[PDB]
């Protein structure tokens, strides 16, 4: 069970019960050639992989607009910034900067932690590594400007009630 | 052009302008077969359209969800219903309920004119059709309960400026 | 007592006292037969239901227009769906899209719970129903999202009071 | 083509235009024994009408609450306000009182002058009677205080468009 997995149950979950409304951005395509036969389905013939220029989850609950990046590592001691991407970055600060609730899911898959932190901690790491500082955030810097997210089931992953705390 | 390359210029503007940050989302996409060629790009070359359960387009403005659904007829005299699927007017039901800002951005692309009409009035005249009901929205509903965007350059089309008028 | 009754009581009290003008539907009633006896008034003697084309409550209140449906169930976990019609779910996407005040009250009558629940989110959750969402709403939706209702004497329940604080 | 008759299908027309929704009060009638038979309707077997404590139409518009009462008259020459009584009156006056938008449509169903008559000259003649005055307003004061509704096509009595003007 991989942080994606548990976050599509997570996020169905949510909607379901009403809690929120939360949805993965789909995978970015750019379609070329597509044909139409008469009653049957459109079919893409000629398409390509694009640059996402977003973070991959987003939604609303009461009323804000919420973004998110979600990323594991096996890496025991730092969460690395190679995940990142500058756009992903970019959005994110374009984001907070217009009231928006805006974090990364950091997950350490072989300690079973899993965090929340706010788009601002992150934009300063990764602001850093461009002036050419460390490429990886220390894991006590993750749990001391971030937020431990307790693992269960219904739902696998409660960010939201992290958020509540935090945001509200 | 059409509302969509309209729109993206439009949502470009926003964003460069440090006024709003709204992102078309990707159409959904089930890819079936991949190919790897002589020296360029990977290449799609058999893919499905999947039924979208969201609208179309969705950001923050002023620390506000903001989601909204644009499209455009030929017709000159009414706006046919069956230019929104079931998928995503159960969207914007839940969106409105999260307390989040939703609209239609309607244009008669024949009579060059371009309206935001609120959620709440999409929800009941989609929903009336099951009674019969109308399979349109007269033109007059739309001007007598929507709001006129005035379209021209930088942006193309300015609806923040009618959100601003209604929502705030 | 009946959730009608006690309603019956609290808009009484409301208009004694000027604070709402608020009045209970009659049933819609088909009439096939009349008696005509002696000293007595005329009886129906044979007559059908209607099926209702609007919820039950409306009336002013500080100038809008306030609309309701109001339901009680024996269930101890979740509101069930079936107690609204469609003519009525139709009747509230209308009068919210018309600028009206519109909520649902329910009561757990076994709990001795009662709520008020926007009509936004009870057209939400009834709609979802098509596609194969539950058949119910649970109460910790309506515990999130509706508002609890005081219940006592003068008036039996105070639902403008959560008006109040809700719409204005 | 009734007063009753005119307004059932404007009040249908506007619902089915999205203009306002308005309906008439369904009868008021006590309703004292039902059968439910097995897989069958439910018959009502002992029922009484009673009296309306309300007037006869209301809902909304524009996000005001709407409450009329329509009658007519084969006199020629003043209203008879023998039609009215003491209860839809003091109704009248509390919808007044709280913000609601409160009138009469009287015609003279031998003249084809169909009126709009604001409920303040209609409580303001009823109290009058009731000191022992004039039992009828006389045509030419309705003609002064109130705002003519000519018969049309779609819909036959464009009442609205006169709320509008007065109200709006
Ligand atoms: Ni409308
Ligand atoms: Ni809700």
């Amino acid at each position: 069970m991989t942080l994606e997995d548990d976050l599509n149950a997570t996020n169905e979950y949510y909607r379901e019960r009403g809690i929120a409304v939360i949805h993965k951005k789909p995978t970015p395509v750019q379609i070329v050639r597509v044909d139409y036969p008469k009653r049957s389905a459109a079919v893409i013939t000629e398409a390509y992989f694009r640059q996402a220029s977003t973070t991959d989850y987003n939604g609303v609950y009461r009323g804000k607009y919420i973004d998110f990046e979600a990323k594991e590592t096996k890496n025991k001691t730092a969460f690395p910034l190679k995940n990142f991407h500058a756009h992903q970055i970019r959005h994110m600060e374009q984001v907070v900067a217009h009231g928006g609730i805006c974090f990364a899911i950091l997950r350490f898959s072989l300690l079973n932690e899993t965090y929340l932190l706010d788009a601002s901690h992150l934009i300063a790491w990764w602001n850093k590594q461009e002036a050419g500082g460390r490429k990886s955030i220390p894991k006590q810097e993750i749990e001391r400007h971030g937020h431990s997210i307790p693992l269960g089931y219904q739902p696998r992953l409660d960010y939201i009630s992290v958020v509540d705390n935090v945001y509200f």
